[PDB]
DNA sequence: GTGGATGAG
DNA sequence: GCTCATCCAC
């Protein structure tokens, strides 16, 4: 073309951490850390990837490493029914606390698979532990937002990054990068470099054609091209390169000073960032061109309902709402609304005023079925783009055991449970304060139980700190009254033993 | 006040 | 399955 299709101001855009997203030029990643839980076993453990590791709990497998996958094995099978796929299986099962003790603990060689009665963890008096997985996503979570000044925490093993700072920074002041041993980008960027330090340009310019030289710079991982297109056209290209690169060095990171190997999908908005990252696993990396963003949804292997907040109940719902056959109904959507999202939005108005319609269990709101159409509409071009935006405060945090046999026939068996849950809570707390930099206490309490005939009992109250900080042993005590009180509450009526007790504690002061 | 619904997968 | 924090019709 006569010049790039994208304007100064969209290039700079990107050195704007509350709007680098929004430009057409974002360069997203999103990094999962697979089969995560059997990971940080692994890892525990001194074993290797290529080791065909399982995450237990009990019966059944809540991890499933790749190597184990190699035999047909998955979250579905029991243990006993993995073994039959692979004998040589290393099952390991996950901490444990034990009912009346205030810490966790690994019994290695102990489990359900093991057929020595001397070496069971046994259900009725023990609770699992997630501690380490917590800890271990806490040291990956530090090594990212070393890394990158934007990192959203999406989940426990998933981050998604804002590359925007470090790919325009590269591309306009990395005076050490070099394409091949001859060339170097400061030489193959030199009349970009220097229009931008000129301040000449308007920022509704646009920019000038990228030129030859860079042509030749790569992408590092698996570009999805299924219809050989050019690899470098135009800066949105140029960009998703260099953070391609910065992001393998991220990854090895992870991979150097952790161990663990991960998927990252590359792309200018989150949502297609996620798909790309599930697209090849594990420790794999795909980018996904703006050019190709349809080549990329209309592969075969995704749907509307692949998106995001679109894997449940909504998803098909929407699928009947908007009459979308069972293939090809990201395609579908973008052809049957060609033009602007208003269509779409009235063609929702109009089903909301369906005869069918049910407004009483609809997870559609009909006062905000503008926004509705325009996530649908850029979805299905790959255009959503939404910020990284930070987990907001926890409300509520909850520790509980299902009882079953007599495990709970008194108030001393409550007391057992009850100092488990706070050694639990204690340390969610602690990582809390890591997350937020900032103390968190709770100012209430909750315990609540079901009763041998599943009614729930239930007393809140406030937790008073003799000092300034929180102590465990005062959450304790509350829980201790509470119980104790429910007791006196329930005594010529269904009771004991109990099925479920659980503290949850909230109103939460960060300060 | 909260049981049950909701999201990944 | 199942886990979890969170939201809101009842
Ligand atoms: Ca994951
Ligand atoms: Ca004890
Ligand atoms: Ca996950
Ligand atoms: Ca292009």
């Amino acid at each position: 073309g006569r010049m790039s299709k994208f304007t100064w101001k969209e290039l700079i855009q990107l050195g704007s951490p509350s709007k680098a997203y929004e430009s057409s030029l974002a360069c997203i990643a999103h990094i999962d850390m697979n089969a995560f839980f059997a990971q940080v076993e692994q890892m525990r453990c001194g074993l290797s990837k290529e080791d065909p590791v399982v995450c237990v709990q009990w019966n059944s497998i809540i991890a499933v490493s790749y190597a184990a996958r190699k035999y047909g094995i998955s979250r579905m099978d029991t243990i006993q029914e993995a073994l039959k796929k692979c004998s040589n299986l290393i099952p390991i099962h996950t901490a444990v606390f034990k009912k009346g003790e205030d810490f966790w603990q690994y019994h290695d060689g102990c489990g359900s698979w093991v057929q020595d009665p001397a070496k069971q963890i046994s259900v009725e008096d023990h609770k699992v532990s997630l501690e380490p997985y917590r800890r271990e996503s806490r040291k990956a979570l530090k090594i990212f937002k070393s890394a990158c000044d934007l990192v959203e925490r999406a989940s426990i093993d998933e981050v998604f990054l804002d590359l925007g700072r470090i790919c325009f920074n590269m591309l306009m002041f990395d005076n050490e990068y070099e394409l091949t041993g001859d060339l170097k980008l400061k030489d193959a960027l030199s009349n970009i470099r220097e229009a931008f330090i000129g301040g000449n340009y308007d920022i509704n310019s646009h920019l000038p054609l990228i030129p030859e030289k860079i042509k030749s710079l790569k992408f590092e991982g698996d570009v999805f091209n299924p219809e050989g297109r050019d690899l470098i056209t135009d800066w949105d290209d140029v960009i998703l390169a260099l953070g391609s690169q910065v992001c393998k060095g991220i990854r090895d990171s992870i991979k150097d000073i952790l161990g663990y190997t991960t998927s990252c999908g590359l792309s200018s908005t989150k949502n297609v960032c996620k798909l790309a990252s599930n697209y090849k696993k594990p420790d794999a990396q795909t980018i996904v061109k703006n050019d190709c963003l349809l080549d990329f949804l209309d592969c075969g292997k995704f749907e509307i309902t692949s998106f995001w907040t679109l894997g449940g109940v909504l998803g098909k719902e929407l699928i009947d709402v908007l009459d979308l056959p069972h293939e090809n109904s990201i395609k579908h959507i973008r052809e049957t609304w060609p033009d602007n999202a208003g269509q779409l939005k009235e063609f929702l108005d109009a089903k909301v005023k369906q005869s069918d319609y049910d407004r009483s269990t609809s997870n559609i709101d009909p006062l905000k079925t503008a926004d509705l159409a325009e996530k649908l509409f850029k979805l299905s071009r790959g255009r959503y783009g939404l910020p990284l935006s930070s987990r907001p405060v926890v409300k509520s945090m909850m520790s509980n055991k299902n009882l079953r046999g007599k495990s709970c026939n008194s108030i001393v068996d409550c007391i057992s449970w009850l100092e488990v849950f706070c050694a639990e809570l204690t340390s969610r707390i602690q990582d809390l304060e890591q997350e937020y930099n900032k103390i968190v206490i709770p100012r209430t309490v909750s315990i609540s139980l079901k009763t041998k005939s599943y009614e729930v009992y239930r007393k809140s109250g406030p937790v008073a700190y003799k000092g300034i900080n929180f102590q465990s042993h005062e959450l304790l005590k509350v829980g201790i009254k509470f119980v104790t009180d429910l007791d006196i509450k329930g005594k010529n009526k269904s009771y004991y033993p109990l099925t479920k007790l659980s503290m949850t504690i909230t109103n939460f002061d960060i300060i």
